[PDB]
């Protein structure tokens, strides 16, 4: 067994700099000294302990490590596919963002994940070099290179920083520039840096040096002589060569003549391996190499692939069978398919689907589709079942997939919301305010079906009808009385129900207020049940009151009580 470098993601919104930032990092350990790796950076110990000075000294950690391993975002921000079976691929890593520009979406999609899988990183405020005024110190250490800035820009670099530290706590994360932090454990800690610029990356490597001291232990282990297992971040064409593997490995040993096993879109397949390459520090692009052990970023060359999947889990093969299974367990532990609750999602990888899963669950919301691919004919039919018990379940998530035509026609069919993007926290905010407003729109037709308080007066002089529908001039004290309310005497009799209104020439549904208008009452008789000058009350049913307006409504909703408690409670 040995202890392997912590791998350290650089995750940020597109252009704030993650890979600009890893160029320099690796050009720092060149020129001072260096293993090369695919969409990767690995800088040894002594490299770090060079850059930063005896601020190192205080993490014993530093005396049991080769050194850092950095893993660059593949793809385009394609955050998710950083995945393993036990979590995040990382152990750590570095959100970057513009210092200038702050905060945007991508920023906000990579922090979700980060606290998502609960992976401690720090935020590397980036492009120092670009505030106004500012003079550049080569390879500086931010204490050092700040310090001969002008106040005014000093002033103003601190201000950007502090509208992170806002951004950070409406995010729930307490933070600080990682000079002024408190408590390490608990506080972000922010580290102004240039990634063209060296300015501020001592730091930087000293904050992840912390983070190592503070987290990492039994993570760290690895078996180099086990079979390798890693994780695929890309999957794609080079010329001269087919189709190609990049890949991430985290623990054990892959070798040039091994059989590796993997996830196409279909099923679990293996391939044997031609070549295992390395980007070149002849006028070969790659350098062969006969194995790699476990911290390495490798492109792999090998006949089975051209669909196997982005995110997917990469394992050496030494028992197809025990390998085959593993591999299946992994993915039905993310999948679901049950036909409880309701809510149907798609996702374009396996690490995309488990993040898209863990937000919805920490939502509360239930789960009955999770699979990877394109919208079919098959999940629309899903959501259709789910549709029904809350259409609230009938709807499909699918973060950055197509639609199979076959399902969007099959969908054109209302009644199935649809959801999709290729940003995670987007997608949750779009099903929230649909949430909601569906609960309103229920809650609305809910008031429908329930009487409300209304009082109305008998107009004295004003009977057009005594019997059989009693008709008179009537008054509406306050509140709205509707056709077919019933009304009850000030001592709670019921006297009859509202038949019908007139407000001069026009039929009233509905009366307002003060609105005065000639009314028939069924099953009433003035001069017997009811009299000229009487004020009636409507009389709500027991349970729709207790699903309770105005100061004159609330009067009355007491005045009602009143006159009911008579003969009651
Ligand atoms: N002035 C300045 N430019 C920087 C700095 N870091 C990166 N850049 C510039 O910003 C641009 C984007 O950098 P890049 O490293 O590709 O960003 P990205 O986040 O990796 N990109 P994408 O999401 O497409 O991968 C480049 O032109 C780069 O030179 C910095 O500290 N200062
Ligand atoms: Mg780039």
């Amino acid at each position: 067994m040995k202890i392997r470098s912590p791998i350290v993601s650089v995750l940020g919104h597109v252009d704030h700099g993650k890979t600009t930032l890893l160029d320099h990092i690796r050009g720092s350990a060149v020129a001072s000294r260096i293993t090369q790796h695919i969409g990767a950076t690995e800088i040894p110990m002594d490299v770090i302990e060079g850059i930063c000075g005896d601020f190192l000294k205080k993490f014993s950690i530093r005396e049991t490590l080769p050194g850092l391993f950095f893993i660059d975002t593949p793809g385009h921000e394609a955050f998710t596919t950083l995945r393993k079976r036990g979590g995040a691929l990382a152990d750590l890593a570095i959100l970057i963002v513009d210092i200038n520009e702050g905060f945007k979406p991508q920023t906000q999609e990579a922090l979700n994940i980060l606290r998502m899988y609960r992976t401690p990183f720090v935020v590397a405020a980036n492009k120092i070099d670009r505030i106004h005024g500012w003079r550049v110190h080569e390879g500086r250490p931010f204490m050092e290179t700040f310090s001969k800035q002008d106040i005014q820009v000093q002033q103003k670099l601190d201000t950007k920083v502090y509208e992170l530290v806002g951004k950070l706590h409406e995010e729930g994360f307490e933070s600080e520039r990682f000079d002024r932090v408190t408590d390490f454990a608990s506080q972000v800690s922010i580290i102004p840096i240039s990634a063209i610029t060296g300015e501020g990356i001592p730091e930087l490597l000293t904050m992840l040096m912390g983070l190592a001291q503070q987290y990492l232990r039994e993570q760290l282990k690895i078996e180099e002589d086990s079979p390798a297992r890693g994780t695929i971040l890309e999957v794609k064409e080079e010329t001269g060569l087919g189709m190609t593997i990049d890949a991430v490995i985290y623990d054990g040993i892959l070798r040039k003549d091994d059989t590796i096993a993997m996830m196409t879109s279909k099923d679990v397949i293996s391939t044997r391996i031609r070549s295992l390459l390395k980007p070149r520090p002849s006028r070969k692009k790659f350098q062969k190499v006969d194995e790699v052990v476990a911290a390495a970023g490798i492109k792999i060359v090998a006949p089975g692939i051209d669909d196997v999947m982005a995110g997917s889990p990469l394992r050496v093969v030494t028992d197809p069978e025990k390998v085959r299974e593993e591999i299946l367990s992994e993915i039905e532990d993310i999948k679901i398919d049950t036909d409880e609750a309701g809510v149907v999602v798609k996702a374009d990888t396996l690490g995309s689907l488990e993040a898209v899963v863990k937000i919805l669950r920490d939502m509360y919301v239930p789960i009955k589709v999770a699979d990877i691919g394109d919208v079919s004919r098959r999940d629309v039919v899903n959501a259709g079942i789910a549709l029904q018990e809350d259409r609230v379940y009938g709807a499909i998530i699918a973060f950055n997939v197509k639609v199979i035509p076959s399902a969007a026609q099959e969908l054109k069919n209302s009644d199935i919301k649809l959801f999709q993007g290729n940003v995670i926290y987007r997608l949750m905010e779009e099903y929230e305010e649909w949430v909601r407003g569906i609960e309103e729109e229920k809650k609305k037709k809910w008031m429908e079906a329930i009487i409300k308080p209304a009082s109305i007066r008998l107009i004295p002089k004003l009977v057009f009808r005594q019997s059989k529908p009693a008709i008179g001039g009537v008054e509406v004290l306050t509140g709205v009385i509707r056709q077919g309310y019933p009304l009850m005497n000030d001592d709670g009799e019921t006297v009859g129900t509202v038949e019908s209104m007139q407000d001069k020439g026009e039929n009233l549904k509905s009366a307002s207020r003060g609105q005065k208008v000639a009314m028939a009452i069924k099953d009433a008789v003035y001069g017997k049940t009811i009299h000229e000058g009487d004020t009636l009350y409507v009389d709500i049913p027991e349970n729709h009151y207790h699903i309770l307006l105005t100061d004159e409504e609330l009067d009355l909703m007491d005045k009602i009580a009143e006159i009911k408690r008579k003969k009651n409670p």
